[PDB]
RNA sequence: GGUCCGGUAGUUCAGUUGGUUAGAAUGCCUGCCUGUCACGCAGGAGGUCGCGGGUUCGAGUCCCGUCCGGACCGCCA
RNA sequence: GGUACCUAACCAGAAAGCCACGGCUAACUACGUGCCAGCAGCCGCGGUAAUACGUAGGUGGCAAGCGUUGUCCGGAAUUAUUGGGCGUAAAGGGCUCGCAGGCGGUUUCUUAAGUCUGAUGUGAAAGCCCCCGGCUCAACCGGGGAGGGUCAUUGGAAACUGGGGAACUUGAGUGCAGAAGAGGAGAGUGGAAUUCCACGUGUAGCGGUGAAAUGCGUAGAGAUGUGGAGGAACACCAGUGGCGAAGGCGACUCUCUGGUCUGUAACUGACGCUGAGGAGCGAAAGCGUGGGGAGCGAACAGGAUUAGAUACCCUGGUAGUCCACGCCGUAAACGAUGAGUGCUAAGUGUUAGGGGGUUUCCGCCCCUUAGUGCUGCAGCUAACGCAUUAAGCACUCCGCCUGGGGAGUACGGUCGCAAGACUGAAACUCAAAGGAAUUGACGGGGGCCCGCACAAGCGGUGGAGCAUGUGGUUUAAUUCGAAGCAACGCGAAGAACCUUACCAGGUCUUGACAUCCUCUGACAAUCCUAGAGAUAGGACGUCCCCUUCGGGGGCAGAGUGACAGGUGGUGCAUGGUUGUCGUCAGCUCGUGUCGUGAGAUGUUGGGUUAAGUCCCGCAACGAGCGCAACCCUUGAUCUUAGUUGCCAGCAUUCAGUUGGGCACUCUAAGGUGACUGCCGGUGACAAACCGGAGGAAGGUGGGGAUGACGUCAAAUCAUCAUGCCCCUUAUGACCUGGGCUACACACGUGCUACAAUGGACAGAACAAAGGGCAGCGAAACCGCGAGGUUAAGCCAAUCCCACAAAUCUGUUCUCAGUUCGGAUCGCAGUCUGCAACUCGACUGCGUGAAGCUGGAAUCGCUAGUAAUCGCGGAUCAGCAUGCCGCG
């Protein structure tokens, strides 16, 4: 018996959908069309890394707005290159979109760029020790009110796995109130499969 | 070899006398109880009477023989 | 022996292996292996991811050597003099008296046995050690030294241990004056009881246990008043009091008798301590002889309890328990601590004294010995703890111990009448056995507190029928998963086909599905016989965008090898999810302290609440995750908004629809709100608790969401992926049919009843929250019905689903297996779907079953709850007694 995910119980009372349009009688459709692009986008730039992508809708016009500040990379010389891969999303939406890209500063307070940081690490033989003890301080010192993060797997002691974490700070959950924003990333090794959750306090809503 | 006993539920004993009813524990089965088992609590089936023959309206239980065992005797030179 | 050696010439050519690689201990990776094969000195390894098994490469150690075996010494402070211990780990003899033996107060002369030190004589050679010399270092071989006696003669010294002589008094005794005592042996004496007996009175039980029963009583019990008879122990005094060496010793008196302490200083002057063997005592049981026998009471009987009860319990009761004399010689004979001597902080009781200061009054205090307890320094201790009554600091003497079992057994002896006691092996076997403390768990342990946990109530479950799930059986298959709470109307929010995996049959192979390679260029669909896939072929019958035209882009088709497929296994390889204890109140860390260490503190103690909630102390001070709140929703109201809602006043109507208006409800946004806020009391004033008032709501108002660290190798390989195998002419795929619905039985969860607080018929009502575009589907007509016809409005506060039932009123029924119950059946239909036999639902007939409150047992529920009554909704063509939600 484990917990409710944080951002699962604050969507919609302190968090958006990430998902801000309306439909009716297409909502199916429009879901599905929001998954598919959600998938190719995340694959294709999975190497630039990128966090969270809201989609909004407008006169059957699709828009999107894309995180992280590597994309900021992607925008100079990726400018041709933007172009060229939201020609791929008009084929595959069949009415041509819009794209944004928001530039995250300070990535080491966000969830997804953490977790995948984590997941890289790991994946890249590192040890778990090492990876998980250095970047919990780093999101610290950049400014964290307070961070846990897990790992969980065969970690190297290959005939058995078990559960590890650490943290450091002030972190409640139970509290409706708070900013805890949570990520999770699965980092497949040889002797195993090797997932990660990890999620900071940022601070309270009011 | 003779005389006397008996032979019944799967096991042990009543009934076997009352010619006109087949019973009591144990065992076994189902359920409950216990985490499970064992106790324990509810319920339930069974033999149709060693074997064969005969009397009788009716034989388990009366009279015969056959098998089975058990008790007693088998002595005098 | 042409040997050693020297002189030349030829050649990297003839000449490296052994063991280990998890730790001890220097050296690691790949494959096979899968409690097998095997490894080993110990720990131990190996049950498909082995640095420990066998190989391979490399590394590591050593080298003409390297490993194993066997023997001895070290490590072994593990037989300890150098160099150990005996309170609980092994170990103080049960206690005492004492021969031999081992030890010996102070001073003073003397003797030199011990003692210390010279001289001499030897302690062979060769060895080890030192210094030199030589074999081309040395291995070795020489030369010179040194060491090597608990050694013989002799000399020197006298502090100490011995010997002798003379002192001395503190140690040890004697005498003198007191004091105390369950100290011992013998004789006698006395009081209350228990029992028995006789006697008076005396009716109906007495006795006994958790209930009971055996027993005793009308032949007169028990009870109660007398008088006897006896045998055992000495109530309060009585006190961690006293005595004794120990066992042990309590009524009184007497006879005999042992030891101790106090004060002395009159005496002897070291007469002392310890003590193997030896001797004597030595509780209780036990034995022998002779008495005695009240009570108690092994054995034994009876009655209970129990499945059994050879016991625990009850009623009896033999031996013993007692006395005299002998014997045994054991006890957890314990302070689990041998005896003697001296020294080392205190405080505090208490027993027997002595001295002194105020009195030679009492009783006030100060010293002082000897006991006998309790706290507590240093010190010791592994911890407990001991601590002038050492388990501290030291010296003598004795006894005892050296891993656990085997075993205090075996054999042989010495005792004993006997039971048995003392002495006391071994083989074999194990790597632990143990002491104290630490943290959890648990107890038929204690102290608190909580919860529909139990009580106190309601209605249920199993008894019947049926719906559904599960076990078993059954098949060709009855697809798999789930297995106490926490699986079993569960994965399944829907099985005629499809789903669907499984079974039978028929079929395919780069394969429906995905990327790569070459072509054909844009490729398909309709219809025909066999037909189920699919194939034979057909009738138009393979028909784009850009291209300086080369060719590209996408679209399909063909061939093509890489590949795709795994609802195939492994939840004990995992991720990611979920249940459970549990919405229980706990769970932790930072720093600091205490301990030596496991560890503790905070986190305990007072109350407090639901809470680790708060306050108050506290070697703790803080922090974090939990609790609370922040969130949702229902409860009172203010502002804004009045359409598709609402109609207060008006005209109108059957259509509060219209006209008009946001009055009211209602709708949905923003605030108000309840916060212990206020008053009294309780409580230290604190925290809080009780009672009031205001208040729609008073003490987290109600409900929801939220589920800490973690346990259950809890569940899921059916979303996901190392791992192996299945192959791609098969476990991968397409189609037809069957199954998951079977049915001799068992269980779980539910629906319907078993009737008159009812059935049937008629009338009258009141009303949520949701859903509705391959949708909702009005009205009217048709059918007595399931439904059909033609269809208005509604993308919905407008239209529809949608006439909520229970309920109230009235008529009949008159207690039955009934007008209850409606099961199961044959007939005839409706709907959907290509399709209703396996295998739907609904309806009209006919039928009408069991059942008349359900054993033993067992469940949910603290007020809008349970109990009933309906109404929607996900799943989706049809399929709901299930589930979710609403009133």
């Amino acid at each position: 018996g484990q917990k409710v995910n944080p951002v699962g119980l604050r969507i919609g009372v302190i968090r958006d959908w990430e998902s801000k349009w309306y439909a009716g009688k297409d909502y199916a459709d429009f879901l599905h069309e929001d998954l598919k692009i959600r998938e190719y986008i995340s694959k294709r730039l999975s190497d630039a890394s990128v966090s969270k992508v809201e989609i909004e809708r407008a006169a059957n016009r699709v828009n999107i707005t894309i995180h992280t500040a590597k994309p900021g990379m992607v925008i100079g010389k990726g400018g041709s290159e933007v172009e060229a891969l939201r020609k791929a999303l008009n084929s595959l939406t069949g009415k041509r979109v819009h794209i944004n890209i928001l530039e995250i500063k300070r990535a080491d307070l966000d969830a997804q760029l953490v977790a995948d940081n984590i997941a890289r690490q790991l994946e890249n033989r590192v040890s778990f020790r090492r990876a998980q003890k250095q970047q919990i301080q780093r999101t610290m010192r950049a400014g964290a009110q307070g961070v846990k993060t897990m790992v969980s797997g065969r970690l190297g002691g290959a005939d058995i796995a078990r559960s590890e974490y650490y943290s450091e700070g002030t972190v409640p959950l139970h509290t409706l109130r708070a900013d805890i924003d949570y990520a999770t990333s699965e980092a497949d090794t040889t002797y195993g499969k090797l997932g990660v959750k990890v999620w900071i306090y940022r601070g309270e809503v009011l």
